[PDB]
């Protein structure tokens, strides 16, 4: 599998790292003062400026599989986005946003997926007031080291599920497996009606035990 | 009710008080200047250090129902912390941490909770690479804009379902919210195995349509 480029050194991409391990990774930041840390980390590090095209061609934008952005301002993250958009126009870029009115601006610049984490910190922060289950549960879930994970499972070409409705397909009943979503292309259904009907291509988006994800995978196969 | 405190101005704390809309809630920072944004967003302002126990009393943290913290480092997180706790040891502290190596001192200073962004993005973005469904399911079912609404529903006392198996109650099969956890006390449990029991007090969360979530609500009522 290609290699990850991640451009800036944030918290947050310490963190995409560490879930990253096992892949190939290379961080492009300018501060010189983590290399060690980035190493240890399991990535190779390039030294460089992401806003400048010619740092980004030394950590091979074009044969990467994605890029992650998350500079210090949404105005240093825009050029880099621009930047990585002259080189290579189809690669996908994700991209943290650090204010919610700069969003657009990613998107328009060539992000495909905008992260707002304050803005989902701040929603979970007003959900939080009487208990903390909502937080609890997203800050769980995302976390591969607990009891319930959250997967995207592909429906194959000729599965068993091609044509069958949600209702009739009765994954949670069969697998044990919650599904939260159905998604394709760039589109995601939360909580599907019973009527949506299962097509090769789709992906289901669930949560559940490590053994009900694969009885999951078994009964969707052809 | 009560009214919320909110300690600090940033990104989050803007983005908090738009939820809360209608609540009463206090805003306390020490920069003046943000006094017309703050008043814009419906909450209440008081200029102060919330790391100085004096400032934090001009906020009446004493009366609060919880109190949100995010100041920008986490030293300063932890003192407002410890400070509200020297005027109120039992009041609801939720806090934002800015970096992982701190969480655990934020909840050892006394915070009920701890929010980490930093964690919550970093982990969205691994999930992006191949398709972005994770991050669009986390920031959709939060963003009340879409059909699907996420809700914390409570077990009344005397339910139809107190000592029902999640087996037999079927929640989702009867009204259309997908449960997704149950919770109590301090504990929550992500998709409940078919043998837990309900009990009153427990708090279903769930995600559904406002129809189903009705549905819900007549579906859990107390017996007569
Ligand atoms: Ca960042
Ligand atoms: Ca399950
Ligand atoms: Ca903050
Ligand atoms: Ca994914
Ligand atoms: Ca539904
Ligand atoms: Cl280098
Ligand atoms: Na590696
Ligand atoms: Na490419
Ligand atoms: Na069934
Ligand atoms: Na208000
Ligand atoms: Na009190
Ligand atoms: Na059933
Ligand atoms: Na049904
Ligand atoms: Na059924």
């Amino acid at each position: 599998s290609r290699h990850v480029v991640i451009c800036g050194w944030s918290e947050s991409t310490l963190e995409c790292l560490r879930e990253l391990r096992g892949s190939e990774v290379f961080v492009l930041a300018e501060d010189e003062n983590v290399r060690k840390k980035v190493l240890r980390s399991g990535a190779n590090f390039v030294h460089g400026d992401p806003t400048r095209v010619s740092d980004l061609e030394k950590a091979n934008v074009r044969g990467a599989r994605a890029v992650i952005v998350d500079l210090e301002s949404d105005s240093e993250t825009i050029h880099c986005i621009l930047g990585i958009r002259k080189i290579d126009e189809s690669v996908r870029i994700i991209a943290e946003a650090e204010r919610y009115e700069n969003i657009e601006q990613l998107r328009m610049a060539g992000a495909d997926q905008v992260i707002s984490p304050f803005v989902i910190s701040g929603r979970l922060m007003s959900r939080s007031i009487d208990d903390g289950y909502e937080a609890m549960f997203v800050q769980d879930v995302l976390a591969e080291e607990s009891t319930r994970r959250m997967v995207e499972v592909p429906i194959p070409e000729g599965s068993k599920l091609e044509g069958v409705s949600v209702l009739d397909a009765d994954i949670h009943d069969v697998t044990g497996v919650i599904i939260i979503g159905v998604g394709r292309g760039d589109e995601l259904i939360i909580d599907p009606p019973r009527d949506y009907s299962f097509r090769a291509g789709d992906i289901i988006l669930g949560i559940g035990k490590p053994e009900e994800i694969e009885r999951l995978k078994n009964y969707i196969s052809a």
